[PDB]
């Protein structure tokens, strides 16, 4: 099946995925061109290398991003970064 | 911190550190010459309160791991002497 999707008002106690925007400006993170801002939701919830073997709310599904960004070498860098949005949430 | 530590067959309900061996020998990575086996443990146990990780729920996890040396064959005749990162849990704890 899939994962469960939760706002900032479901009293939803099961593992849930959340919204969540990821603000490198507001990090002060200026070396980064772009994005300032993206979507990352997150997990959270009860669930009835890694060294956690106890089920856990965590991201069973993420997908990258593209960013471009200064190494201030007059080195602009344009890279695809994996595992920056949070897609799904499940138990381990 | 919240590092307890725990044997199998132990009763608890907590956030705790368990014994695990990995064994590469055993496994049959015969390319490993060293270490043979480790102890890389793992957390288990339940946390109460009242970026690639992505995960606000607390759980019990690794809140310090270490490094192992590893000595290995590429196979040709190519050993590798490097140190592998998070290889061993330290210790467990809820965040």
């Amino acid at each position: 099946d899939f994962g469960l999707d939760c706002d900032e008002h479901s009293t939803e106690s099961r593992c849930c995925r959340y919204p969540l925007t990821v603000d490198f400006e507001a990090f002060g993170w200026d070396w980064i061109i772009a994005p300032k801002r993206y979507k990352a939701n997150y997990c959270s919830g009860e669930c009835e290398p890694r060294g956690s073997a106890g089920p856990c709310c965590t991201p069973t599904k993420m997908s990258p991003i593209n960013m471009l960004y200064f190494n201030g070498k007059e080195q602009i860098i344009y890279g695809k970064i994996p595992a920056m949005v949070v897609d799904r949430c499940g138990c381990s």
